[PDB]
């Protein structure tokens, strides 16, 4: 089990599985091997009813696509829908986000409103939307109305790309004709140029795709700015993590999804339940995050994370988890199945994503509270159901301290040089005590045993004074593995990480080190990474390839984490990945994404399966920018 | 050569093709069998970086996708993209043309005008833009805004959707939710629901995909609209088409693709050329069409159709084709290989579409005209450069009358009842002299000896007195075998159908009958089937799934044809497709989609592979149409 996951609660609850008869995530990748060759490499295509078509990566025919297609554009066209798959995903959530403070702001749904006027002002600013002698109510309508305006063409481009990167960074994108036109627009012309008898040359489609990855950044760059105004920017937390905070006495309930609309009002109502849940025989209601929408709300109110990603199904077959409150995207459908095993009520809340054999409860942000209240009491009689019955949660779980959104570490900077917080951190990248930053981003994937890259990586780069900071399930996976605990400060990272880390945390009134890695929130907070790098880059007066930050998506899966990747490219970033994407049956192309690219972004992939190999190289990539601005390394 | 082409002349081209060494598309055919099963069936995924995942159709593992996802998920998603990628190649053609039309009014490119200004205030008035007192550039401006803000959410749904189908089918999809809120917006909510853990529904799913069927029927409306406004509508038209309109002697330039907002300018300029290209020894520009933007030309110019679809590469073949200038979509990327061989000089015009090896031409709508002057110049240099070689023109040509738009369709109607000129029709399916309506639409695919399945449906329909009308590559390939000449009615017709041809025909100053097929123009002119089948709809007071009225894409291939079947069935028509598309490895998904969608929108597809059935399916579709309104049959 060992082989299947890293964790060691994920393991107990595998053996739980076998022996229960009950089939998990990997055991159906089991099922699948040996898994299809071409379309491991990419060299496949159902474009058109003429196909399939397939072209063997060496040896004889067929070696061209019916129409023509030759490998690189197969190639190409397919890791282009991916993106823009991605870009949807995203997008969706921000435009759901922009929906519901709309309709905040205009009297249409109480549960919600500007929570922080800060934000909206700052955002407001960034957007040059006037906030003088203006109503907070009537800035975030101006703000929502620019959110909504970034899905399509306008006479503007894509604000929130062209306002959130460094100036010198735009003129580089914009010279390759690079900057998104509309968020909805580049989604739909990826699908086009795609198409069959359309774009047929490599270059030219890539090209294509690292737009529409940057209309995948301004969805996500969007989406937290919104939740924030809605929900509080997040400062520092303490919290938990892993199957142990599950709670055999109370009314278990995950919320698991990417968008916390719902899932902020879960929590809410739910302390207001409490006493109806005592009075079915709990102790009260333990909510509990799986995935991105655990993280929003760890990020902001220290709701305790139960598992992500891959080992998602494990929470359910402890026997504890009363009900599973599901949004969309990186939800395994195998959970409406396993359901009917372990009793946990499985209940969806948003129209385009539905589940057959799960519950639905049609969501609306007018009714947030009545539907949050129905949803709960669904919980508490499943709870009751199981009253007396015996469960197995692991006695598994870790400390986590969370909640550094880049104001918060920028504030948290401020309390060793109040007037120039990035100085700091730039002058400990200068002197060596910081040796670079790595982003360690995107999900778990069935093919390499959970949380193994992330951690051996992460690892080597504390040792080496990098400071490392994390999101989506990539935090996930190291909270998990204790490496959000500052109690683990000593094992993990360098002197010279380890004394800035120290010197900031004892001025924020801890006694104590930040922890060894800091947690930057959900998947669409990749983009507080984003502005904390483009901060350090006008700070410097430099452009984001000139940075020694580098990225990895260390286990990535979903769509959404290759438009992320790719973005992280297009905006300068060596980007580290480790899971081979379908790229490999074309040379040119792989030649493009991993070295050649640099001529236009100065960002490269670097393809790397072996987690020591990917540190060394993620290494290099960080002294080679060092190197560049003639910093010792 | 029989049995990859029923088309003479590409026999011919098949046979010079082989002996020279050049390999066709039937050879790329030939040398991808056994094509993939799962693909064939629907059963493959490879939406995330765990796949690929496959389903075996029947037998033992693996059985499920490693998420979870089962057959009928995989299925429903793969479809639902398919559906998404074709409303993007409509919507982007539309959204062009609506950027033309504003540039035009806005005077930022002289060679584009209001040409039918009749046009222009029908649809504003049906938009309800106020007419009264504009100005025309204004009128079109608002019209232009119109067409731009239908592809993003605002206060209204989609107009192309919600004025242009009678009000009680719009109750009946409203209902379903099936109206679409925004073109793009709901092109990319499919790619979002169909990513990895999301929708995982297939009723949910299918549902979501005939919602974005009617995105994609907004667009062909659009398009076609647009392209009245700025190039006319069409009226009726005497022309040839198949390779023997090529002319050794000329300069010839094919027009290929699906904008004409290029090829219609290359007919102007062509004209102006004409001396240019008679001192260079032609005896001037010899402008001939290929696959839709070849059928845009000829409905409102005459310009003769060349070839279409899957035998575009034949034209090349002659060694007579001096130039083939590319806009996008349907364009087999092998003809930039093949020209290498023929000498044809292939353009490329369009920023999103290139392909490796042609050259490029960047058109802009601000330099139309110098833009078309440079690329024919380019085609006279290459007519040079064969100067006195042998080409091998087939001589095999047909007559087509086309340029059926419904306002000439209307207005021949007219010259039997001046003020209620649907009635005339309507009499004649009352009286069984019609006995119905089918429209023949979509492409070739390779699968099918080309033209097979049209013609043979066709001959069977026209015989029992079926009124035929065709769009695209279904227009072509009648055209092609002589189904628009109306020497042919005597032979092709049933006595009532030739009866109401000849009635007509004679009353609009021909002494001769309308041909036997009506060609009703391009792709995004199957938006004219719908006005005319919605106008008779309304005059009858019922909705359009009560008509005698179905569809055939009887050979179809691209996205965009998955698209149109999709929607022909959501607004309420049988509609028989003769190519299976990747659906069989679920029959609860094959089950919706044949069956009991008849239900939600009483349309559904009618899968056929067998062409002599398949006409009886329709007749018999017809027929119970026909018995459904108390009709005899
Ligand atoms: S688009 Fe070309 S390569 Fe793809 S399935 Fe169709 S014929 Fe094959
Ligand atoms: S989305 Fe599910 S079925 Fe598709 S490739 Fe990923 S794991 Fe496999
Ligand atoms: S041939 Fe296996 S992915 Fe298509
Ligand atoms: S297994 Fe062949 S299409 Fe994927
Ligand atoms: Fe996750
Ligand atoms: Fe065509």
């Amino acid at each position: 089990q060992n082989l299947k996951s890293t964790d060691r609660a994920v393991q107990q609850m595998l053996d739980k599985a076998k022996r229960e008869g009950i089939q998990t995530v990997w055991d159906r990748y089991e099922a699948m091997k040996p898994q299809c060759g071409f379309g491991e490499t990419g060299l496949c295509c159902r474009h058109c009813l003429q196909g399939p078509c397939r072209i063997n990566p060496f040896g004889d025919e067929p070696k061209v696509g019916i129409c023509g297609a030759t490998a690189e554009v197969i190639v190409a066209r397919g890791l282009d829908r991916s993106i823009a798959a991605g870009a949807a995903g995203h997008s969706g959530h921000a435009k759901h986000l922009a929906h519901t403070l709309k309709k905040a702001v205009q009297g249409k749904a109480a549960s919600y409103m500007i929570k922080d006027r800060t934000k909206l002002h700052s955002i407001a600013k960034r957007l040059g939307i006037p906030t003088e002698g203006q109503k907070d109510e009537d800035i975030a309508l101006e703000v929502a109305k620019a959110a909504l305006a970034d899905f399509h063409e306008k006479d503007t481009p894509v604000l929130w790309v062209t306002t959130v990167l460094p100036p010198s960074r735009v003129k580089v994108l914009s010279a390759h004709g690079l900057i998104p036109a509309g968020i909805d627009h580049e989604i739909a012309e990826i699908m086009h140029r795609t198409s069959m008898g359309c774009d047929a040359d490599a270059q030219n489609l890539l090209l294509g795709g690292l737009r529409c990855s940057l209309a995948d950044l301004a969805g996500c760059y969007m989406g937290t700015d919104l939740a924030d105004i809605l929900f509080g920017t997040p400062a520092p937390v303490v919290t938990e993590s892993n199957l142990g905070v599950l709670k055999a006495d109370a009314v278990n309930v995950a919320v698991h999804g990417h968008n916390p609309v719902l899932s902020d009002i879960i929590v809410s109502v739910s302390k207001e339940m409490e006493n109806e849940a005592r009075a079915a025989g709990a102790t009260g209601i333990n909510v509990v995050g799986i995935c991105c929408t655990g993280n929003e709300v760890l990020m902001r109110h220290g709701i305790p994370a139960c598992t992500h990603s891959v080992s998602q199904e494990m929470a359910m077959i402890t026997g504890a988890l009363d009900a599973m409150i599901l949004d969309y995207q990186c939800i395994q459908p195998s959970v409406a199945t396993i359901a009917e095993c372990t009793g946990t009520t499985v209940i969806t809340t948003m129209e385009m994503s539905k589940i057959t054999g799960a519950t639905h409860v049609n969501f609306a942000e007018e009714a947030a509270v009545e539907n949050a209240k129905q949803i709960l009491r669904l919980a508490i009689d499943t709870f009751k159901r199981r009253k007396g019955k015996p469960v197995e949660i692991p006695n598994i779980k870790t400390k986590v301290v969370a909640g550094f959104s880049t104001e918060a570490i920028i504030n948290a900077l401020s309390k060793l040089n109040a007037n120039d917080p990035l100085k700091p951190l730039i002058d400990n990248v200068v002197n060596g005590n910081i040796r670079g930053v790595c982003l360690f981003a995107g999900c778990n994937n069935v093919k390499v045993p959970q949380d193994q890259n992330f951690t051996t990586i992460a690892r080597k780069l504390l040792k080496q004074n990098v400071l490392v900071v994390a999101t989506g399930c990539g935090a996930g996976a190291l909270m998990r593995h204790g490496f959000m605990d500052p109690a683990n400060v000593d094992e993990l990272c360098g002197d010279g990480l380890k004394a800035v880390l120290t010197a900031i945390g004892e001025a924020n009134g801890l006694g104590g080190p930040l922890p060894p890695v800091l947690h930057m929130g959900s998947c669409v907070d990749n983009s507080r990474a984003v502005a904390l790098v483009a901060a350090l880059a006008n700070r410097l007066g430099v452009d984001l390839d000139r940075l020694p930050v580098v990225a990895s998506a260390a286990e990535w899966m979903h769509e959404k984490a290759v438009a992320i990747g790719t973005w992280a490219v297009t905006i300068g970033l060596p980007t580290h990945i480790g899971v081979l994407p379908p790229i490999t049956g074309s040379l040119p192309v792989t030649q493009i994404l991993t070295s050649s690219v640099k001529d236009i972004t100065g960002g490269y992939f670097i393809h790397e399966l072996d987690p020591e190999t990917a540190a060394d190289k993620l290494l290099a990539a960080i002294n080679e920018r060092r190197a560049g601005l003639g910093l010792p390394w």
